[PDB]
């Protein structure tokens, strides 16, 4: 009786995509933008990936510069770059270019790097996730994605017919996305018939259960 | 993690009594008693996805006029099957609906529409139908629960989830059964705990992060 999907095949079709002003290729996103460079996830200390005592000895390493150095495997590759700082070695674009991108205690091996010589800031970007890169010009595509919440990089990141972020509505066709404002949308969804929300902040999810603190 | 919401959560299951659950299910009994393709809302919807567009077109032709060409694909051979019985008019017996994959191609179960056209078999295969095309059940049942319970709760119960919500009850996993508390109860310990709690909010059509629905 309410022909939902009648009425967003309604919806996606009502679009002028050729006239919309700005679009971005999916395929150049991908080889533009490694994930893990886009996703919240990658900023936050990466406690779940390595044994604690490990990860307690190279962070006494890189505050002191001296220290027991950690034996685990899984560690040598962000031990390497400890001792590169440590030692005031150069690390090449082709270093972090190879490497897994992402420091254990969060955020990238460029940025850190970066911040201790800033002469190479401008050349490591393409390695630092794009919430280290400086504030971008409205309109860039490195401004809509600093600006898009994480169910909004989601959606990106796995090619979602369309999703909404800020005010803005993109919409996959083929494979580009095309951006229109939040007048566009709401006239036709409302010519459409249809209504609409952004998904709902769940923070930790149980079942079908959405948990906070009380305060 | 300033919250710590994981030990906040649990803190709060360790405050139940599992003893003093108003009741319990266990979960090796749902199993036995509802197949999981009667449970899930999908099974009521068109199988679109698991059957090739045209042969679904000459099922739905074969059905409507009993003649004309035969869909091919070695999916279809059990709902063409049903197809010819509904049309010469031949019966099915209970071990056939039971030993069938359950669901119709165009949705909902072999035994509801074998029912639609000789109702006399209508509670006679019940056990083969979805929940959601038997009568509703009295209040305090199992099946009122799950009739009752939503799609995120129906799809919260058959991923086995360590908890979920239907309707005001809690349902809590512990071991292989759940236990069912109050919403006071619930409240309660959820306030001794520092938590706060909320349903997952309705979504009927979700593209990307967006929610979609009717304008009424």
């Amino acid at each position: 009786a309410d022909s939902l999907p009648e009425r967003i095949d309604l919806f996606v079709s009502l679009f002028d995509y050729n006239s919309a002003t700005t679009s971005y290729d999916i395929r150049s996103i991908q080889t533009d933008f490694p994930t893990r460079l886009l996703t919240p996830d990658s900023m936050l200390p990466q406690t779940s990936e390595y044994p604690l005592k490990d990860i307690q000895l190279l962070y006494k390493l890189a505050q002191s510069c001296t220290g027991k150095l950690p034996l685990s495997p899984l560690i040598t590759e962000p031990l390497v770059f400890t001792r590169s700082l440590c030692k005031g070695s150069s690390l090449s674009p082709r270093w972090f270019a190879r490497s897994g991108l992402i420091h254990p205690g969060g955020g990238t091996y460029a940025f850190r790097y970066a911040e201790k010589y800033p002469a190479q800031f401008a050349n490591l970007l393409p390695y630092m996730h794009i919430q280290e890169r400086p504030n971008a010009a409205e309109g860039t595509l490195l401004y809509h994605l600093q600006n898009m919440g994480e169910d909004a990089i989601n959606a990106l990141v796995s090619g979602a017919s369309m999703f909404g972020s800020g005010s803005d509505l993109w919409l996959r066709k083929g494979d580009i996305y095309y951006l229109f404002n939040e007048e566009t949308w709401l006239t036709n969804a409302n010519k459409a018939g249809l209504s609409y929300s952004l998904l709902s902040a769940c923070f930790i999810q149980r079942g079908n259960i959405c948990w906070d603190v009380e305060d």
